């Protein structure tokens, strides 16, 4: 819409920080390159297949008993080495993700986290194992490595517990806590994990779950997020959902695996994050093996529209959103993290949406932390008024405009 409506919505960089590992200083990168670039947010996966976040007090009571917290953790690292013990590290602390949130919020750049259930979640169902509660796994055409039995009370009571544990640590840090939802037992069903769920008669179970995560997020100041591929499968609304998660939509999916489209979504009220999976790169996907790679990534930031949704065609079908995400995800975590390639896919995008995307407001906070904490009248009019000239509003179309202005900042600061 206008100038203030674009800027206003939410442009994400989503990095997949649960396959694989990222050190405190990769992902600060990150966050310089999105405040440079005028993204808004980087939603940050800590719990997705891998766990790679710990708090301090890992302490977990569920099930009428208590896991000590040197339990829990060892318990976590195992799981997460289980699914793939990264050579580079395992799992960021507690002062690592708090100093991430404090670096990003000094750039005005949010934090979105992510821990993912009850699919994606190959790590927590180890650890489950090694704190002595069986058989966490659904069991469809095998048993299970990434996704939970709703059935199972004892692993249900202690999942969401951890949850909440992670949504106690985030309360008040960040606004957005993304619960997943994701691709229920894909490994086990051939991608058809919905599918069985209803021939189970469990999908009704599946939204009591979600609505469960997202009762526990709005309890604690956080707005729900959850990725579209659950809610109101093939368009039923047999089965509700609780109607104020944001949704991260990212496809309507493919042969036997029938998503609610997004029409159906807003037509029951839900406002989406734009996900579109046209964005995606997976970390070391060649061009000869089809999917996301990054020369598709980088064309597609140009091709397909900021507010398009995937499955429609923009601006034919207009659906509201609060912004877009673009996505990096490592499937193959041995992959190579090559930050230069996550950096032009995430400047093609802003490159190509200018009018959404925020000048780079580094330069100019720079020059403010040189402001001295005794002189001319005259040498100080000219600082306040080269202060008051400041323009915080200014989009990537006019990054020359506020140099201007920085530098008029500078000058007014050394002509003191
Ligand atoms: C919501 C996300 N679910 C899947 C994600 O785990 C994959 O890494 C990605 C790339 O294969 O594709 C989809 S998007
Ligand atoms: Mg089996
Ligand atoms: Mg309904
Ligand atoms: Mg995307
Ligand atoms: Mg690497």
């Amino acid at each position: 819409g206008s100038h203030m409506e674009k800027l206003a919505k939410n442009k994400v960089i989503s990095i997949d920080a649960g396959r694989k590992y990222f050190t405190l200083n990769q992902l600060k990168r990150i966050v310089d390159k999105a405040s440079e670039l005028g993204y808004s947010d980087v939603h940050l996966l800590l719990g997705n297949d891998g766990l790679r976040f710990l708090l301090d007090d890992m302490t977990i009571t569920a099930n009428g008993k208590t896991y000590a917290s040197d339990d829990v953790k060892k318990a976590i690292i195992e799981g997460t080495k289980a699914y793939y013990d990264d050579p580079n590290g395992t799992a960021l602390t507690q002062a690592e993700v708090t100093e991430l949130i404090e670096y990003a919020k000094s750039k005005d750049i949010g934090l979105i986290p992510a821990i993912n259930s009850p699919g994606h979640m190959d790590a927590m169902l180890v650890a489950m194992e090694k704190l002595g509660i069986k058989n966490p796994q659904a069991h469809f055409d095998k048993v299970s490595k990434t996704t939970m039995d709703l059935k199972n009370e004892e692993a249900m009571n202690f999942v969401k517990a951890l949850i909440g544990k992670y949504m106690d640590f985030f309360a008040g840090k960040t606004k957005i806590f993304n619960f997943g939802t994701d691709e229920y037992a894909n490994d086990a069903t051939s991608a058809q994990g919905w599918y069985y769920l209803k021939w189970y008669q469990l999908y009704g179970k599946f939204a009591e779950y979600a609505n469960t995560l997202a009762a526990m997020a709005k309890e604690r100041g956080l707005q729900p997020m959850a990725f579209n591929d659950g809610f109101y499968y093939e368009d039923k609304d047999d089965v509700q959902f609780d109607k104020d998660v944001l949704i991260s939509y990212w496809s309507k999916g493919w042969w036997g695996y029938n998503l609610a489209s997004p029409q159906y979504l807003a037509s029951k009220g839900y406002k989406f994050l734009n996900t579109n999976g046209d964005w995606y790169y997976i970390l070391g996907q060649k061009p000869e093996d089809g999917g996301g790679f990054l020369k598709k990534a980088i064309e597609n930031t140009g091709k397909t529209p900021f507010n398009q949704l995937a499955s429609t065609k923009y601006p034919e079908v207009d659906l509201p959103t609060v912004g877009s995400m673009l996505s990096i995800w490592a499937d193959r975590p041995s992959a190579e993290y090559k930050e230069e390639e996550i950096f032009e896919l995430m400047t093609a995008f802003a490159d190509h949406n200018k009018d959404y995307f925020r000048a780079n407001y580094n330069a100019l906070r720079e020059e403010l932390a040189k402001i001295p904490t005794g002189y001319s009248k005259e040498s100080l009019e000219a600082l306040d008024a080269a202060k008051t000239a400041l323009n915080y509003n200014l989009n990537r179309n006019k990054q020359a405009e506020l140099d201007t202005l920085v530098a008029n900042l500078k000058a007014a600061l050394q002509g003191k």
